[PDB]
């Protein structure tokens, strides 16, 4: 019923709860535009719209409270096959939570899944955006570069001024992923873009060749569902290097286009796969 989480399946031990699907490049349709190497990678911000989806409907609480994901890795990437399906899992106990996936197959071998994000679960009852006068940063150059990682779903950001090391994204969903916002707590293609946007700050002083990947969250709180459109306020922590760096690290916040606050994303931790 979630497109990502699948099912709530009968809880597999006392106190252990457990959601399994399939998926595949084909569905949902961006699974399959995203690559490194030429290889199908899912994109990690599908682990983190899991750990929301679940933090929705495992925790108790009003609807209208705040979703929240802490202490995110990402352990293995997850390659697809195109249109050949992988079984998904997240499984969660007390607070904490893994999604794991496996060969169909091969699924009901418990030494056949592969562990690919761990993190924490909370919920919580229920900052502006800069004024930053910022230089326009020119989008075209930049998803004709990353059209190698990334296909037409997943170019989703209509403006981006930077100045110094933060900068205001506008990105609107369109198409089939703007039809969806009744399918996710938030959108992966919504949160994608405003991490792209990050992307493209970083890759104004160096190579986009080995990509930055995110492999860490400290911190993701969300505080509206379903939403289709943002400006994001981004912030780089001061990097290691003016020339190369093989780690980044920002900080986010999503808002609505009457200016209240979305979302917040704390320590993105950002490494160039190898
Ligand atoms: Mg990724």
């Amino acid at each position: 019923f979630h497109p990502l989480l699948g099912r709530r399946v009968p809880d597999p031990a006392p106190g252990a709860r457990c959601f399994t699907g399939t998926v595949s490049s084909d569905r949902p349709a961006y699974l399959g535009e995203h690559w490194v190497y030429d290889a199908i990678v899912v994109l990690g911000v599908t682990y983190l719209e899991m750990a929301l989806a679940a933090a929705s409907r495992l925790l108790p609480g009003n609807a209208a409270d705040t979703l929240i994901v802490e202490d995110v890795t990402v352990w293995s990437p997850l390659v697809l096959r195109a249109g050949a399906p992988a079984r998904l899992r997240l499984r969660s106990e007390d607070e904490r939570f893994e999604i794991h996936s496996a060969e169909p197959e091969r699924s009901d071998d418990e030494s056949a899944w592969t562990r690919h994000a761990t993190g924490r679960i909370a919920r919580r009852q229920l900052g502006q955006l800069p004024r930053l006068d910022g230089e326009a940063v020119e989008l075209d150059a930049y998803y004709e570069r990353m059209r190698i990682y990334y296909g037409p779903r997943l170019r989703n950001i209509r403006h981006l001024e930077r100045r110094g090391r933060e900068a205001i994204g506008h990105v609107c969903l369109q198409g089939e992923e703007a039809q969806e916002s009744a399918s996710y707590e938030l959108h992966p293609a919504l949160l994608d873009a405003c991490f792209q946007c990050v992307f493209a700050l970083i890759y104004a002083h160096e190579s986009h060749r080995e990509p930055f990947v995110p492999l860490g969250c400290a911190r993701i709180e969300l505080r509206a569902r379903g939403v289709r459109e943002v400006r994001v306020h981004l912030r780089l922590h001061p990097p290691r290097s003016t020339d190369h760096n093989q780690t980044h690290t920002a900080d986010l916040r999503l808002f609505d286009m009457e200016g209240r606050l979305v979302a917040s994303v704390d320590a993105l931790q950002l490494k160039r796969a190898s």
